[PDB]
């Protein structure tokens, strides 16, 4: 019995940043 | 024995972008 | 055997935005 499972993990991290932009124009 | 674990992984990526914005007005 | 792994995952998303700014002044 037992065995199986394992694998997966990794990926994760990244995200964040985004937002800002807009303004400009005028002058 | 052994077995279990696995799963997880996925996600990650994204981030970056952001910043910029401001300026505009006057003229 | 097998077992272990798993974990990681999550994060991602964000990015986008940025750009714009600049312009303004004059008038």
């Amino acid at each position: 019995x037992x065995g199986x499972x394992g694998x997966x993990g990794x990926x994760g991290x990244x995200g964040x940043x985004g937002x800002x932009g807009x303004x400009g124009x005028x002058g």
